[PDB]
This record gives C-alpha cells, structure tokens and sequence, in this order.
C-alpha cells in the first residue's frame, strides 16, 4: 500500500514534472518527497529490465540511482489506474537554484564554482550510467543548504544516452542549444554542455543569456555583470555555436576557473549557513 507506508504532508510545487509533495518514511522518518504523475500526462515510456511497462522516467531514474551521487534518488514507485507514484529523497533544509539565484542575485565566483562543479560531477554519473538528461537548468537543481550539495531532479525530458543524432526534444527550450533550433538535430552531450553554458552563466550573471531564437543561434554572449575572464572564457566555450568546438567534460573540469574547487561542506559553511 501507499499511504501506510508514508505520512503525507503539503504540496511541495507542481508542473511540468507533476505534483510533489512532501512526505516521510514510517519505517525509519527518512524525508521524502511523493511526485505524483498523470499517465495521460506521459509520452515517453520504456520498460524495465523485467518487462514492466513504466514511464521512462521511471526506467532513467533506476538507471542512477545505485550507490551515491549528486542525483536525488528514487527509493520506490507504485502504479495507479490513471498515475504513477514516485518516492524520491528529500534532503532537509532544501531549496533549488532557481529560487535560490533568484532570492540572492548573481552568485559570487567561489560558489558558483562549487555549485557548477557539483553539477558537472552529476551529469557525469548520468552520462557513465547511460543517462541523458535533457533538461539541466537551474530549476532543476536542488541545494542542501546544510550540506552544500547539489542534487539533480526531474529526468521526465530525458533518454537513453546514445551516439546517434537525436531529432527529438521537450526540455526547456531557452537552455537548448542552436542546433537544435535551427535543424531539429542535436547530440547527446555537446547539447548537454550547451546547457551547462547557459547554466553557469546564470549562476555568475543572475540571469540566463538568451531570451529568442534568434539570440540563440547568434551566439553571442555579452556580460550584463562584472565576470573575471576566466570565467567569461569558458562560458563563451561551452557556448560554441559549433558543437564540435565546445568542450568536452574533461576540459570543462581542467579549465583555469575551475581549479581549487570548495568541498560541499565549506561551501555551506561559508556561503549557506
């Protein structure tokens, strides 16, 4: 059953990802969080090893949840007639980056570097459990404000990671990359840095860079903030018109800017708390 094994509480938000609600664990406390998805509401199913037919967020989220990482985990999940139900950590305090850079402006270096290098680390152990996420913005992005961790949500975009072309796309339109806008084509992790591009520039400026199509396929990027040049040197890399010329992973993380990164619990300390 459902409702014996976890205690209720309020709605924590909905949208595009459903309803969530917070909630915690009978048998020990643990906080979770209870999302809630219309079936009706689901394009994109896949199945289970054992052939079960689940939403494909379902199948991604297995997919990363083993052992540690800077993903929230998905603990359990049940069927209903007309939803999926699905059981996801909760850290405590917590709020996403959305709010957060909203709430407290332009991020200082230090810590975007720390929250950026949480993030890069994820999409790593998306990408390596074979894992695309398709969706990596700020909203999508949990902080543990006394932890100082990062935690990716919402895989309800994403898809197998594959090497092929994909011709195919419902994440966020202002953080997709200007092939995708101008030739419905993109591939898996040259997108995904684009994204990160957009990401980190919000971070550091308060604000994401483009706005229109057309500023997305012009590329250029001008800086409404005060942004050292390190900095301003790999956003501008990241958002390579050309897929090809943006960096890979690799290169991202051994970048001058990104170098003597905090530890989570400093950032918190110094930062968060």
């Amino acid at each position: 059953p459902l409702e014996s094994q976890y205690q209720v509480g309020p709605l924590l938000g909905s949208g595009g990802f459903g309803s969530v609600y917070s909630g915690i664990r009978v048998s020990d406390n643990l906080p979770v969080a209870i999302k809630h998805v219309e079936k009706d509401r689901i394009s994109d199913w896949g199945e289970l090893p054992n052939g079960t037919r689940v939403p494909m967020e379902v199948v991604l989220l297995k997919k990363v949840s083993s052992g540690f990482s800077g993903v929230i985990r998905l603990l359990d999940w049940f069927e209903r007639p007309d939803s999926f139900v699905l059981i996801l950590e909760r850290p405590e305090p917590v709020q996403d980056l959305f709010d957060f850079i909203t709430e407290r402006g332009a991020l200082q270096e230090e810590l975007a570097r720390s929250f950026f290098w949480q993030v890069l680390e994820a999409v790593r152990h998306c990408h390596n459990c074979g894992v695309l996420h398709r969706d990596i913005k700020d909203e999508n992005i949990l902080i543990d404000l006394n932890r100082g961790e990062l935690k990716l949500i919402d895989f309800g975009s994403g898809a197998l990671l594959k090497d092929t072309v994909y011709t195919d796309f419902d994440g966020t339109r202002v953080y997709s990359p200007p092939e995708w806008i101008r030739y419905h084509r993109y591939h898996g992790r040259s997108a995904a840095v684009w994204s990160l591009g957009i990401l980190l520039y919000d971070m550091v400026c308060g604000d994401i860079p483009f706005e229109h199509d057309e500023e997305i396929i012009g590329g250029q990027v001008f800086f409404r903030q005060r942004v050292s040049s390190e900095c301003q040197h790999l956003i501008r890399w990241c958002l390579a018109l050309r897929p090809s010329d943006r960096p890979t992973f690799e290169e991202i993380q051994n970048h001058p800017w990104m170098q003597d990164v905090l530890l989570p619990q400093e950032t918190a300390e110094i930062h968060l708390h």
